[PDB]
């Protein structure tokens, strides 16, 4: 039985087994939903979290039963993202993480958040700043179907 | 209710939770219209608004309120775009922002106008000089279909 | 100029020079726009209008004339599209025509009506059954995107 | 405040204009979130509703107040879609409807289930019949991706 | 030295060298243009036509000589489609030919004519009305871009 | 934990709550792998399950397990299908069923199994006569 | 060395392992050219090709060697088309089989010839019939880019 | 009724009531058409136009007009485009404009020909060397199709 | 008989024919498969495979088999996909190479782990520090289907 | 028609009326063909030229002939390419060239030739030297 109430302590990790090199790896969380906060009323999300770890790996099945603690929780989407991305941080320590959701629209517009880090003073704080300045050069096309 | 001319004091913010780091808020809005200044025939367009926030952020229902207060309202594309950026920029002071519109064609011709700014003087707006050095380097075909 | 409440009356058409065979002109509608009856608030479909034409045919811009008319206008989706059909059933007397109408959601939720007819007791009857009980077979992907 | 609790008896419904006349209204449903029985695991999926009104229309918000009903309520997929055209069917007493899920995959396995009705008796009954037998003969290629 | 004035004698057709089996042959035309009537306004289009032949096929250089006779005739697409199947019938006495043109959008709406034909009496007049009843059961998504 | 001896004895149904009416139920099967006939070389299917209950009906799970067993399993194509098909059958004896596998051709060939089933004496058996006359004028 | 003037005594067979069933075999050759007869000039398709075996199989390796023993040969596209259909069914004597090809314009003009067999009296026969019948119901857009 | 010879002084401007700050606006144009200046052959192109504007902006319908002038005029595409871009830097005396033609093959090659520039000595000049030098270094695929 | 326990012994390799040059050579598995070390169940993938031989190439049907070895394998995505790279680099010593894999869900979330190398000191390092700096910049949509 | 015959002499230029700016031109040209290296087995390619003029054109058609007369001709992939670069910079002497040729992959090898010059004594082969930098991080 799982809490769908915000919960960053579900979250775990495991040793990397390859600490010695830089590699990409994305979660594809296409089945995230949360609440507004005034109202109570569902929203929706399909968020892409992309890290390059450093000695600490974030468990999925830890990341699927926190993105479900999210369910009751009433937040706003910009925060939500970003509170996503320091529990990630908290968690493992990582060299760079990126965090973009895109939901669905309300009132004929869509909120699309996106937010990353590096290891401050590191050369993975330069590709964040690089990563976050070249962001969506180009969006992607968007009419609401 | 629907105010339908133009209207920028029904924008409103709240407070940016997360001040300490900069990250792209994303607005996807495809079902903006407005009319011809002269003629009083109506457009359409899809605009994506993209900013980097300091402590104010635009509320999202309050933005499709300032969308709306378009619909009876005469004015040119670049014009328009650049009216939506100046009074998110007097609402938000943010770091950065872009306004991206791309118009259905009239005469068998499309305008997509994009502007964009960061803080005078800061490092936003060296990114302001990049991004728009940069923009459209690869434009997207369109064949009006 | 241009009108923004129900005005069919703006409608015009012309003889069908090829009379003596049965062939469809479609309609891609995708710029129109109306009101929802209580509330005010705008709304955004693309409108296929397909039809088979008798001795009639609606005049191009008389009909964009007669969709700028629906923007200052409280309806239903599906009402509209049936009102729609109805004033160029009337205007044309037409073999066969239909009306599908895809609107951008709300409460994230998209009506897509589908309307169609064909002259009484003719063979376009048999066609207005058959397209309409083969109608949508296999409904395309929405994901509200 | 809402609550997610199943709640049949939130659909409301208005006269159909239109009686004179056979057409169709379909709801894309991408949104939709519900719980298994028994882990009590969240669940997703895209519904697709497309009836033919008799006398009486579904609201869509009252619609959209009855999908969100399924958020903390538990129960297979095959089921829930009965349940939701069942439900529909005594709200309006429609001369046809069919609802088919398409549920996001669980151990690499999604279930699409597909059901409709006819007015007893009536030709909706055989139209049922033709639209099952007839049921996707060339369904789309799935990956889970 | 083109005519750039309605010219159907510049059409030309060479013998089938496999008469006895139906096959398909499509055109695929996407550099027509011609003028309105009223206002001498340029208009644009992409064409298919496909037909089966029986003794003569028509050659395509001559196709492109009689597609350039258009550019200064001023007619309405839905006459152009039917005038370009016409002169085709007549030139090559075929089994069955199909024309469908999509044009580009005036005033925010585009039209797509469709029109076809079977050589009276036989099984292709009846693939004729098979097409015609099955046309475009899906339209293609528009948006003018 | 799991088995990948074919286990034909892990299916599970549960009962229909809705007999009134003839609905479908398919399941998007994508990651169906076994043995091959003789080589022993491992192929891949999508395999689309689609049926109309009667009385039972097939837990999900199950089918995961099941459709799993025949990881390490060798058999060929055709016999594939139909085991799935018959197990399927004996254990939900619904009104009609089809299971189409689409393997990942390993020569020019395609190779996609297309076999149904429908409840004899009824209508149910006249559909299946007709889809699968529907299904060879275009896989 | 190579062949290079028409030569289909290239071409080879073998077993087909499947007697029992009908499956598709499917060859995709995206660069054919030959000669256009008329002036010497070469032209260039992409050929699709699909057919259901009997007893025999064409080894692929000398389908490749026969489609390139048309570099210097001339014909017109149809022609082509149904030469190598021809061909095929002489080698293999196959149950059902059809050629699709896709020329590069010539004149703004792209030549798509499509034939199909199906054994004369079998199902095969009338198979090819309803996909000469329902043969490229919705032409792919080509814009010759 | 229009003419179509070239006529570089049917283009109109308005002020830039925006020109404290840098942004830019693109016209795309699917419909040019144009002449072989030997030959005589009809070309097509989809024109990219993007500026930087300073004190005067392009009016679109005047564009319009302009792009038309050139449906009975000839001439090679590398000039076309060049011609294009003289006749608006003196028009409206831009910070930066760049022009890019995108035209369908004549014997299967097509020529995109990009050209730019920057207001003499200013730091558009150097933008224009920058937009230059990086000028497709990543090519789109091209097939003709 | 085969090998379904991870087995590196398998792969074999060859000349690089084009020692001079820098080519990319690309392999695409997409039906891979190996099992959770956790709890013995079965995981998939499609696996791309890029790189840049030196002296060595990987004979690809030795890849086939190599890639079958893992089928009983227990391991983490992340993991799996290093362990591959590096097997793949002790039996090229490529110039460069970068494995991407692409997972089917579990609990709703699908990984991708991306990982690359280039020979140390050489740019071919730096090419790979590239690519991680420039990966994934626009996350494909992932819908679970 | 026709020579197949590898035929530089059938190359023509045309004056280039605007010389005080640099722009780009480029030649899409999907339907190259020749006879590889040693086989005698064809092989095809889409071949991207883009090119900054000076005070010479190429004429479309006669590019076209051009690279047909290489249709019957026998010589390695490089060599192919910088061939035509070479005539080309014979014929226009331009600032900037670069020609890009991209073949259908016969192993499960790409080969996609990329080569280009830059004016000597200039920037342009400053920018050659960029370019040529920047293709390989990505082709
Ligand atoms: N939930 C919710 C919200 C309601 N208004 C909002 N406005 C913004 N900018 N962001 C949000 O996440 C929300
Ligand atoms: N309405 C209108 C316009 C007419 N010409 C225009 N020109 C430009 N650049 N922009 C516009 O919005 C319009
Ligand atoms: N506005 C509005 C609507 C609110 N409920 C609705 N329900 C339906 N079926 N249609 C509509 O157009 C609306
Ligand atoms: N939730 C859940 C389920 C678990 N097994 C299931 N089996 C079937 N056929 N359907 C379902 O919805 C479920
Ligand atoms: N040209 C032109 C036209 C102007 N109005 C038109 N209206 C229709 N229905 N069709 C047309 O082709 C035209
Ligand atoms: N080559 C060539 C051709 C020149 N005119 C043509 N006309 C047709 N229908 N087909 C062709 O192949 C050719
Ligand atoms: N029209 C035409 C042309 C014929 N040869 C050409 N060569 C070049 N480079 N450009 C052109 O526009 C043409
Ligand atoms: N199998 C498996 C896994 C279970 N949790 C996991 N977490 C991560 N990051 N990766 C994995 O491969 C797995
Ligand atoms: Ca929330
Ligand atoms: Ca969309
Ligand atoms: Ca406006
Ligand atoms: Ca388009
Ligand atoms: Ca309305
Ligand atoms: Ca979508
Ligand atoms: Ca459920
Ligand atoms: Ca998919
Ligand atoms: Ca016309
Ligand atoms: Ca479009
Ligand atoms: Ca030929
Ligand atoms: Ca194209
Ligand atoms: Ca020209
Ligand atoms: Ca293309
Ligand atoms: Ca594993
Ligand atoms: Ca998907």
């Amino acid at each position: 039985n799982y809490l769908f109430e915000y919960a960053p302590d579900v979250l775990e990790s495991f040793p990397n087994k390859h600490v010695n090199r830089d590699y990409f790896v994305k979660f594809n969380c296409p089945e995230f939903t949360s609440l507004a906060p005034k109202t109570g009323q569902p929203d929706f999300a399909t968020i892409y979290i992309s890290y390059i770890p450093d000695e600490k790996m974030v468990e999925s099945k830890s990341l699927k039963l926190y993105l479900f603690s999210f369910r009751n929780h009433g937040d706003f989407h910009e925060d939500c993202m970003n509170i996503i991305m320091n529990d990630l941080i908290e968690l493992m320590d990582p060299r760079y993480i990126e965090v973009w959701g895109k939901f669905t629209p309300r009132g004929g517009i869509s909120i699309d958040p996106y937010t990353n880090y590096g290891k401050p003073g590191t050369k993975y704080e330069k590709m964040a700043e690089y990563r976050m300045m070249n962001h969506d050069l180009y969006p992607e096309t968007i009419d609401n179907r």
